[PDB]
């Protein structure tokens, strides 16, 4: 498929409250490219910085089965709120499945963000070829539930809040001591 490319960063992005190595829950997701096959899992993400360089760290797992996946990136800054990722699946631990390669890469504007809540749209890329495309609800507490603002930011993206997926009640684990400490690997 083709990914959403004209995503807005927010006007006056904080950079340093975003990527302070602290969780980001996805309470919310619209996925534009769902696979046929009924999947229902959580995420969470952490975002900092290492030996000077910018890093992302991701954890999904999937309740039904119990199996988790971890990735880690460094990004790159491409303008104000808009960030490239060429990621690596690992183990918790950092030990690397998947390494480094050309065409695996994701991109993502932060669209709206304060100290609590954000919305961020992603473009995932797989061997050179547009793969997931994807708009998250994150929010810095797995219990709460999107505030006016961040709602507020799902209208003036032309989204409707309904289309979303919630994963509230999907009996989600998170495990975010390794996804802090994936930063540093
Ligand atoms: C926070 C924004 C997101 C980013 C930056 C992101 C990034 C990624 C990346 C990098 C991969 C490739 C994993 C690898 O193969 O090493 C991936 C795959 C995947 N993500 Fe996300 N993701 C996001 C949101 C989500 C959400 C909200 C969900 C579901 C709740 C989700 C579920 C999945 C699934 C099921 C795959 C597997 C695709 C496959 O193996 O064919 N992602 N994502």
């Amino acid at each position: 498929m083709k990914c959403t490319k004209n995503a807005l960063a927010q006007t006056g992005f904080n950079k340093d409250k975003y990527f302070n190595g602290d969780v980001w829950y996805v309470t919310d997701y619209l996925d534009l490219e769902p696979d046929d096959v009924p999947k229902r899992y959580c995420a969470a993400l952490a975002a900092g910085t290492a030996s000077g360089k910018l890093k992302e760290a991701l954890y999904c797992y999937d309740p039904k089965t119990q199996d988790t996946f971890y990735d880690v990136s460094e990004l790159q800054e491409e303008s104000p709120g808009k960030y490239t990722a060429n990621f690596k699946k690992v183990e918790k631990n950092g030990n690397v499945k998947v390494d480094v390669t050309s065409g695996n890469y994701y991109t993502f504007t932060v669209m709206y963000a304060d100290d609590s809540s954000a919305l961020i749209h992603t473009c995932l890329h797989k061997g050179n070829k547009d793969l997931g495309d994807l708009y998250a609800v994150l929010n810095r507490n797995k219990d709460t539930n999107a505030g006016d603002k961040v709602k507020g930011a799902v209208t003036a993206a032309s989204l409707k809040f309904s289309d979303f997926i919630s994963t509230k009640d999907n009996k989600c684990e998170y495990d975010n001591v390794s996804l802090k400490s994936l930063l540093t690997k």
